[PDB]
């Protein structure tokens, strides 16, 4: 049920200073979209990643979560890379 | 749009001697939908995974080095899994 999208946004949202709207801006996505994502992804792991007030902070959970969530995305890019080298 | 779902077929596929049935039997889902969604990767990245012959017939030489990074993927998933869980019950 863990989405690759999930993934994407909650780093990228870590990455806009915890803003959902400027990040929906810069995905060419709708706020709600990606609200309602990250709160699936929260509900299926039984952690929420940031603290809500507006986004106050990423919780100590959600440090860890999105470290790793970047990483999945480096590896992402990596098998685009071995496309790449084994094509045209 | 690549998607970890794709990850985790062609991972399975490789797995279970390239029989597609075999791993919709294993993951609970259709063959049809397996090979689809293999395909649908597979034009996204420009490259085959597997060889085919009407049957797929082994892993290609991209094949072998994006499975392995697939399973690296599943793995680091594994691990989100394993975060939520020691910090929701903490």
């Amino acid at each position: 049920s863990m989405k690759l999208q999930q993934l994407r946004y909650i780093w990228e949202v870590a990455h806009h200073d915890l803003n959902v709207s400027a990040t929906a801006q810069s995905l060419y996505t709708s706020q709600p979209g990606i609200s309602k994502q990250i709160r699936l992804l929260e509900d299926e792991l039984g952690v929420e990643v940031f603290a809500r007030s507006h986004l106050t902070r990423v919780t100590p959970a959600g440090e860890r979560i999105i470290h790793t969530a970047g990483e999945i995305l480096r590896k992402v890019e990596s098998i685009k890379q071995i496309a790449q080298e084994f094509s045209n």
